[PDB]
Protein backbone atom coordinates (compact mmCIF):
# COMPACT_ATOMS: atom_id res chain seq x y z
CA UNK A 1 0.00 0.00 0.00
CA UNK A 2 0.94 3.90 -0.47
CA UNK A 3 -1.48 4.71 2.68
CA UNK A 4 1.12 5.40 5.36
CA UNK A 5 -1.38 7.03 7.50
CA UNK A 6 -1.41 7.03 11.14
CA UNK A 7 0.42 6.30 14.89
CA UNK A 8 3.52 4.64 14.46
CA UNK A 9 5.70 3.31 17.47
CA UNK A 10 9.06 2.33 17.24
CA UNK A 11 10.16 -1.24 17.76
CA UNK A 12 13.81 -1.29 16.57
CA UNK A 13 16.45 1.14 15.73
CA UNK A 14 20.13 -0.58 13.74
CA UNK A 15 22.78 1.89 13.19
CA UNK A 16 21.40 5.40 13.98
CA UNK A 17 24.95 5.62 15.11
CA UNK A 18 26.31 5.23 12.20
CA UNK A 19 24.05 7.53 10.11
CA UNK A 20 24.08 10.23 12.70
CA UNK A 21 28.38 9.73 12.18
CA UNK A 22 28.10 10.33 8.65
CA UNK A 23 26.23 13.53 9.28
CA UNK A 24 29.36 14.61 11.41
CA UNK A 25 26.91 14.42 14.27
CA UNK A 26 28.87 15.65 17.65
CA UNK A 27 29.92 12.61 19.28
CA UNK A 28 27.74 14.01 22.35
CA UNK A 29 24.73 14.56 20.25
CA UNK A 30 25.41 11.10 19.05
CA UNK A 31 25.60 9.62 22.94
CA UNK A 32 22.30 11.23 24.03
CA UNK A 33 19.98 10.05 20.70
CA UNK A 34 21.67 6.75 19.98
CA UNK A 35 18.80 4.95 21.68
CA UNK A 36 15.40 6.19 22.82
CA UNK A 37 11.89 5.25 21.63
CA UNK A 38 10.01 7.18 18.87
CA UNK A 39 6.44 8.09 17.57
CA UNK A 40 6.04 8.66 14.11
CA UNK A 41 2.55 10.85 13.38
CA UNK A 42 1.77 10.71 9.27
CA UNK A 43 -1.64 12.33 8.40
CA UNK A 44 -1.33 12.02 4.24
CA UNK A 45 -4.24 12.81 2.24
CA UNK A 46 -3.11 12.08 -1.77
CA UNK A 47 0.11 13.52 -2.34
CA UNK A 48 0.05 16.04 0.81
CA UNK A 49 2.33 14.71 3.77
CA UNK A 50 2.22 16.31 7.34
CA UNK A 51 5.00 14.11 9.44
CA UNK A 52 5.30 14.46 13.32
CA UNK A 53 8.38 12.52 14.63
CA UNK A 54 8.85 12.79 18.50
CA UNK A 55 11.53 11.47 21.42
CA UNK A 56 12.09 12.55 24.42
CA UNK A 57 15.18 14.59 22.93
CA UNK A 58 14.25 16.73 19.88
CA UNK A 59 11.52 16.69 17.40
CA UNK A 60 11.98 16.63 13.64
CA UNK A 61 9.06 17.79 11.33
CA UNK A 62 8.11 17.50 7.90
CA UNK A 63 5.31 18.30 5.80
CA UNK A 64 6.02 18.19 2.02
CA UNK A 65 3.82 17.20 -1.44
CA UNK A 66 4.88 14.05 -3.11
CA UNK A 67 6.41 15.30 -6.94
CA UNK A 68 7.36 18.71 -5.46
CA UNK A 69 10.77 19.62 -4.97
CA UNK A 70 11.56 21.72 -1.62
CA UNK A 71 14.67 23.40 -0.14
CA UNK A 72 14.66 21.48 3.68
CA UNK A 73 17.43 23.19 6.38
CA UNK A 74 17.92 19.64 8.29
CA UNK A 75 17.61 22.09 11.62
CA UNK A 76 17.47 19.03 13.87
CA UNK A 77 20.28 16.80 12.51
CA UNK A 78 23.41 18.19 11.28
CA UNK A 79 22.88 21.64 10.20
CA UNK A 80 22.11 21.67 6.19
CA UNK A 81 20.83 23.11 2.92
CA UNK A 82 19.33 19.94 0.55
CA UNK A 83 17.43 20.37 -2.17
CA UNK A 84 14.88 17.34 -0.91
CA UNK A 85 12.65 15.33 -3.38
CA UNK A 86 9.43 12.63 -1.99
CA UNK A 87 8.16 10.42 -5.04
CA UNK A 88 7.17 6.71 -5.23
CA UNK A 89 8.68 3.76 -6.41
CA UNK A 90 6.01 1.34 -6.23
CA UNK A 91 4.94 1.17 -2.87
CA UNK A 92 8.43 2.81 -1.79
CA UNK A 93 8.21 6.29 -0.71
CA UNK A 94 11.35 7.58 -1.27
CA UNK A 95 13.56 10.93 -0.47
CA UNK A 96 16.84 12.37 -2.63
CA UNK A 97 18.74 14.53 -0.47
CA UNK A 98 20.63 16.23 -2.97
CA UNK A 99 23.64 18.30 -1.45
CA UNK A 100 27.67 17.48 0.24
CA UNK A 101 26.55 14.75 1.53
CA UNK A 102 26.33 11.72 -1.34
CA UNK A 103 23.63 9.41 -1.14
CA UNK A 104 21.59 11.23 1.09
CA UNK A 105 18.07 10.44 1.38
CA UNK A 106 15.75 7.49 2.80
CA UNK A 107 13.08 5.11 1.78
CA UNK A 108 9.73 4.27 3.91
CA UNK A 109 7.13 1.88 3.06
CA UNK A 110 4.17 -0.43 4.67
CA UNK A 111 4.54 -4.00 5.18
CA UNK A 112 1.47 -5.13 7.10
CA UNK A 113 0.79 -2.78 10.55
CA UNK A 114 4.41 -1.91 10.26
CA UNK A 115 6.38 0.85 8.72
CA UNK A 116 9.78 0.07 7.44
CA UNK A 117 12.49 3.36 6.88
CA UNK A 118 15.98 3.29 5.62
CA UNK A 119 17.93 6.50 6.53
CA UNK A 120 21.22 6.88 3.91
CA UNK A 121 23.97 8.84 4.16
CA UNK A 122 27.28 8.09 2.18
CA UNK A 123 28.29 4.55 3.30
CA UNK A 124 26.08 4.29 5.77
CA UNK A 125 22.46 3.02 6.57
CA UNK A 126 20.41 2.85 9.44
CA UNK A 127 17.17 0.82 9.52
CA UNK A 128 13.82 1.77 11.54
CA UNK A 129 10.84 -0.19 12.02
CA UNK A 130 7.67 1.08 13.60
CA UNK A 131 4.32 -0.51 14.67
CA UNK A 132 1.55 1.23 13.94
CA UNK A 133 -0.50 2.21 17.23
C1 LIG B 1 19.52 12.49 14.03
C2 LIG B 1 18.55 12.88 15.10
C3 LIG B 1 17.19 12.67 14.98
C4 LIG B 1 16.61 12.02 13.75
C5 LIG B 1 16.11 12.66 12.68
C6 LIG B 1 15.54 11.90 11.52
C7 LIG B 1 16.27 10.69 11.01
C8 LIG B 1 14.37 12.29 10.96
C9 LIG B 1 13.73 11.61 9.81
C10 LIG B 1 12.49 11.98 9.44
C11 LIG B 1 11.74 11.38 8.31
C12 LIG B 1 12.42 10.37 7.42
C13 LIG B 1 10.47 11.78 8.08
C14 LIG B 1 9.71 11.21 6.94
O1 LIG B 1 8.50 11.06 6.91
C15 LIG B 1 16.26 13.04 16.13
C16 LIG B 1 15.19 11.98 16.38
C17 LIG B 1 15.62 14.41 15.86
C18 LIG B 1 17.06 13.04 17.43
C19 LIG B 1 18.22 14.01 17.34
C20 LIG B 1 19.22 13.50 16.32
Amino acid sequence: TRDQNGTWEMESNENFEGYMKALDIDFATRKIAVRLTQTKVIDQDGDNFKTKTTSTFRNYDVDFTVGVEFDEYTKSLDNRHVKALVTWEGDVLVCVQKGEKENRGWKQWIEGDKLYLELTCGDQVCRQVFKKK
